[PDB]
């Protein structure tokens, strides 16, 4: 094995590119929805013009919901759906995501006040000549992006910010936790170009990869796989 140890490290690092590719344009083309949404809004923000926007059967069939929310409350919302009372776009993750970005973002996952489950939004600033008129988003289920990840038997990739928080896993308990809280006795690290990690006894290898081409954040595509497979 310390003969072809070199080769496997090869074909991970390609794995890896692989699927970070993947999930760029697969998710390239869904920020490009939500940014001609935020251009038209803010061709003609009059809330008829706006609802009707947001009615299409492009955004409506692509994403579980679109919105807009603006700097005094107000929200559109298609498809309707009835939200908590008190409701407060302004406080929401995507709303403040979007604010504090010079361009589009993307959520880590949070809980969705809609429909109550976990979920990642796409935002962005719908601006007119340098004036933000609000924020327009669009949300996506993590059951969506787990069935994209597992899509491509030595292993499995996730989706991780580079602070290390592990967002999407096919291990639904170990969403939302970070590298150290999910691998408490042989911690993959994210500065190392592959992790050996002993797993229920097993040795797995663990490396990172950039996904490229994402605003405003900094996520990696995680694989973990079978060392003994790997090789074999
Ligand atoms: C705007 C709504 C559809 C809900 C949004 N995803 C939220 O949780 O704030």
């Amino acid at each position: 094995r310390n003969a072809i140890r070199e080769d496997l490290d090869n074909y991970l690092n390609e794995m890896g590119e692989v699927t970070a590719d993947n999930i760029q344009t697969w998710l390239s083309g869904r920020i490009l929805l939500i940014e001609n949404a935020a251009q038209n809004i803010a061709i003609n923000p009059e809330p008829a013009a706006v609802a009707s926007l947001l009615e299409q059967k492009a955004l409506t069939s692509t994403f579980m919901a679109s919105y807009l929310g603006d700097a005094t409350g107000h929200f559109t919302i298609r498809p309707d759906a009835k939200m908590p009372d008190g409701f407060d776009p302004r406080v929401r993750p995507w709303y403040k995501g979007a604010e504090s970005s010079s361009t589009s973002t993307l959520t880590e996952p949070y809980i969705d006040a809609a429909t109550g489950q976990t979920i990642i939004s796409i935002a962005t600033a719908a601006k007119k000549a340098g004036q933000s008129v609000g924020v327009v988003g669009g949300d996506l289920s993590l059951q969506t992006l787990i069935n994209t990840l597992s899509a491509r038997g030595m292993g499995y990739a996730f989706l991780v910010s580079a602070d290390g928080k592990i967002l999407v896993h096919p291990d639904k308990a170990l969403v939302m936790k970070s590298l150290k809280e999910a691998y408490p006795q042989d911690t993959p690290r994210i500065s190392s170009d592959f992790s050996e990690v002993t797993v229920d006894g097993k040795t797995r290898i663990v490396n990172f990869t950039p996904i490229k081409g994402l605003p405003s954040v900094n996520w990696y595509i995680g694989l973990s796989v079978d060392k003994d497979k790997a090789f074999s």
